[PDB]
């Protein structure tokens, strides 16, 4: 078999993406009826950052799966520097059934699954964050349904790994996803023209703007994430003016259908991207959110090895 | 609902019991309780390294069939990336309960104030309950009943184990003494709850500078490391000290001890020594106290 | 009687057989022994920390039904607020195996000298002996029995795996040279220990500073890396006396036609040996990492059975 990988929201096809929600919401209701890992199996959980509740979610949901997590932190040495990033791989495919990575460019996951002979999983990159957005799909289908077809609006920087995760993961689901972000932080041209193609086999849609007003009116799902990450922080421009007509809060909310829900990956910058009222609101999926990292990286982990 | 453990007086006289009887069970069937099977999640955080203390409930949590997730000070601390209340919330959604080594109380009171889950105070700068469930645990496999043993505490009688030993001491009905030069005496808030607990146990609270009334008719010798030292070195566990005591006392020390200073290598590698029986029973005494917690969470 | 295994010829020949065979009958069958299971535990205790080695133990523990508490160098270091003594007596309360990443052998020793469970020395300043027992399953799959069988150790010849090839290569009979600069030789007392082993085994020493001697008729070739961490600041030049040692195509052409290449890993390409060695069809780096998992299993299970 081809082996599967998983770095970006796009590796997984819409039905395969469907496969794979239907597994964690099953595995949310029995956490320990599915042992791949039986033995215990090892699986790889490396962070060249550190991700404390990443490490949770990974950590727990691998010992749920019968498997062993070995967890290497900012602590070691970062991998590629004593020793080639290939001949690393190759000795990690000789102890573990599975490589879960939180790293910062995309292109050290792309070497790492050109040659690692087991899955390789994105936890979070400066890209892309697709276990994230696995989590929300589980979160929104749970309170609303069927997703084919929701509107999903985002506030903030449309940059960065959540905006390119959510147009990516949310229209493999069918969602029509808008991005609202200020002009010079817009999603990346090549991973936009991608959810716009996949969003032509889905009868999702792809809408960029920079009024945030626009974005929350009719929307079923609104969601934001910090404005800035620890490597812009002296990035140079003042990150707080552009984006505070893009907060998410009571006001934007009452926009939005009267059901919608709110979604934040966490951690969250109370009076920034979101006031305390919103997210400790009635509307606010917050937690269950952070709950299915849990179940939706155990689904995938387990559909990628049975896969591979 | 959900019970804590952040100070020995948060058991009752009557749960102290249970707990510590459940200590005694698990230790002769270390692998019998099986609450966390599956593995279900505890978080072990360590705001400062503790690797005794990583060891035993390390190891504990896993021979009640869950998997400990440890974070170590390494790690970015809890509450600076975002609330200690939203920290709680999530971690209540992963783990069934949160162990846990900090420095101020009110950082362990507002994590259980949020919290769906049972907190532990794995140690901290108040208070060390768990090591005197440890040491409760070594005296009673030793000497049998707890209700009205002589024990004394010797050194720095400002730090967390001479407020642990106070509370937790006249929670088990031991009559405890406190001795410490004048500038390391007990906090005044802990000696007043540990007085008015006494009186439920008919125990008692002394405090004295006078080492040798201390150590007197004791039947439980501990101490504790001095962290400028000058002060504490009367109150050296020491021969002639221990030569005071009832016979077939026995002498405590949580460790590491630093010999030659708080205590001899006569007192700590002779026949009263029960500290290596102390250390190990962290794990048994703490295993003991989770399945407890679990159960009335 | 606690066995411990703190360098290689802490095992007798038959005992280094004995844990060889365990090796191969765990790699086939990786989860069928588990004198570990509760689960109890095992240290694995980092005074440097080896990121590399880490994964290896506490996979292995797991599988044996343990579990692996892991101490790295984050937390204050063995003996600097208590005795070495007193933290084993701790120790052996806790868990049924003491695995500890140290510098001097003497820690080693005085860890040994009271701790009531095996202590097994995961990599140390003077040898590797849990490398060098993965390094001898791997030829054995390769190369069959190993006695008589010829191996070549190229570049630091005072560094710990030239030390543990010595003592655990005679140990199993194996021929063992090591092709080093003066100045970079074996320690004088271990070589002294490997030469008295080899007559009880059939095997021999030699030291040479000709690496084309060392080479020729070889079985097996192995390197390492010239320079560890804590010698990058000892004032010395550590290349230029290393490079008519590297183990490179020239080098392979000389031994025998079906000889093998190992290297403990990490590599630095280029330096103590080249690409195309690396990668070419001699190569057993990547069974030889692999190996450490079964081989330090075995190793594991039968210092619990003894002890
Ligand atoms: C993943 C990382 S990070 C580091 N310093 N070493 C490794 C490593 C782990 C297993 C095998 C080889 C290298
Ligand atoms: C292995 C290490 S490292 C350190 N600072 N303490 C210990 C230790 C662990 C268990 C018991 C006693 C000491």
């Amino acid at each position: 078999s081809v082996i599967r990988h998983f770095l970006r929201d796009d590796d997984l096809s819409p039905a395969e993406q469907a496969e794979v929600l239907e597994l964690a919401a099953e595995l949310k209701k029995d956490p320990v009826s599915r042992r791949p890992l039986q033995g215990p199996r090892g699986v790889a959980v490396i962070f060249d950052k550190n991700s404390t509740r990443t490490r949770f979610s990974f950590e727990l949901g691998i010992a749920q799966l019968g498997g062993h997590a070995v967890v290497v932190d900012s602590g070691s040495t970062q991998l590629g520097r004593d020793e080639t990033l290939q001949d690393t791989a190759k000795v990690l495919s000789r102890y573990v059934d599975a490589i879960v990575w939180r790293t910062f460019g995309q292109e050290r996951l792309d070497a790492m699954a050109s040659v690692a002979t087991v899955p390789v999983i994105n936890a979070l990159s400066d890209e892309f964050h697709p276990c994230q957005v696995l989590a929300d799909l589980q979160t929104i289908a749970e309170r609303k349904g069927a997703l084919r077809g929701l509107r999903l609006s985002y506030f903030g920087d449309g940059a960065n790994n959540m905006a390119h995760s959510l147009l990516l993961g949310g229209v493999t689901a069918g969602i029509h996803v808008t991005v609202a972000a200020p002009e010079g932080f817009l999603p990346d041209p090549s991973v936009r023209a991608a959810a716009e193609r996949r969003a032509q086999d889905t009868g999702a849609s792809v809408t960029v703007t920079a009024d945030a007003h626009a974005a929350a009116a009719g929307a079923d799902v609104l969601v934001t994430d910090t404005w800035t990450s620890m490597g812009q922080e002296n990035d140079g421009l003042d990150r707080v003016k552009p984006f505070r007509p893009f907060q998410l809060n009571s006001r934007l909310l009452a926009l939005a259908d009267s059901d919608a829900i709110v979604l934040h990956c966490l951690p969250a910058h109370r009076g920034d991207e979101i006031t305390d009222a919103v997210m400790d609101g009635p509307a606010s999926a917050v937690w269950d959110e952070a709950e299915n990292r849990l179940h939706a990286q155990k689904a995938l982990l387990v559909w990628l090895l049975e896969r591979s």
